[PDB]
């Protein structure tokens, strides 16, 4: 188990995330499906010029998986996945930029439902998650879980667990008020409003 600091811009975003008055917290589904989404494009990109890359997987799907007695909501997808380099520095170092122009947009009249605008759409997973696990395995590495509770720190760990092929779980681990996101009228109505245009099959599995 690896403990990593934050990047100072994305703590800063966590905690503007985590602070701020904001009722619209529905959009962390689209954010979080748009990611699922774009990583799947790209493993249908690198499989046109490699079709050996659909080894790990064929399927190209996104599953939405609400426990109820865990309280978590997980967003599964068969997606390229990602490497310890993205986990650790590669995706906080494309986010600060994002971060800087988001936090100078807000300033300047924007809301926090364009934060996907500005690439750093994840953590609006903070609007409703006490703590968020990204399991994510790429074909050129291990599988791999990383893991916050904001806090200014982030840990990643080899995930021993169920091995998945290849793709992404975001598993969020929601607030105590926040328990409408494992409803399947709620989750239902988020998807029909904000991903009605989504070029891969979505399934919202039932308890
Ligand atoms: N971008 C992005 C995040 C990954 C997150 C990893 C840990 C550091 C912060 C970014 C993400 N959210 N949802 C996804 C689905 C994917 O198939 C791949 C990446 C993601």
């Amino acid at each position: 188990v690896e403990t990593f600091a934050f990047q100072a811009e994305i703590a800063q975003l966590m905690s503007l995330i985590i602070n701020t008055f904001y009722s619209n917290k529905e959009i962390f589904l689209r954010e979080l499906i748009s990611n699922s989404s774009d990583a799947l494009d790209k493993i249908r990109y690198e499989s046109l010029t490699d079709p050996s890359k659909l080894d790990s997987g064929k399927e190209l799907h996104i599953n939405l998986i609400p426990n109820k007695q865990d309280r978590t909501l997980t967003i599964v997808d068969t997606g390229i996945g990602m490497t310890k380099a993205d986990l650790i520095n590669n995706l906080g170092t494309i986010a600060k930029s994002g971060t800087k122009a988001f936090m100078e947009a807000l300033q300047a009249g924007a809301d926090i439902s364009m934060i996907g605008q500005f690439g750093v759409g994840f953590y609006s997973a903070y609007l409703v998650a006490e703590k968020v696990t990204v399991i994510t395995k790429h074909n050129d590495d291990e599988q791999y879980a990383w893991e916050s509770s904001a806090g200014g720190s982030f840990t990643v760990r080899t995930d021993t667990g169920e091995p998945m092929g290849r793709g992404t779980k975001v598993i969020l681990h929601l607030k105590e008020d926040q328990t409408e996101y494992l409803e399947e009228r709620r989750i239902k109505e988020i998807v029909k409003k904000h991903s009605q245009f989504i070029g891969y099959p979505i399934t919202l599995f039932v308890e």
